């Protein structure tokens, strides 16, 4: 009986979640006419 | 035994986008009125 060996201790480990998502702009705006009526150009 | 075999020949290519594209008409404006009542002619 002769085995392969290995003697467990605390190791740090900072694996964390990971986790879904969506990505979006910042930066995420819009252009909305606050002046009403025909765009000419 | 012999085999048949093809030397190389890369360096000529031509890769694109294909697909269907949605086009859309360059200026539509539907006309919405500047102004209410009723519609004579």
């Amino acid at each position: 009986p002769a085995v392969g060996v290995v003697t467990v201790k605390t190791e740090p480990l900072q694996i964390t979640t990971e986790l879904p998502g969506r990505t979006s702009a910042y930066r995420i705006a819009e252009v909305r006419p606050q002046v009403s009526g025909i765009i000419l150009k």
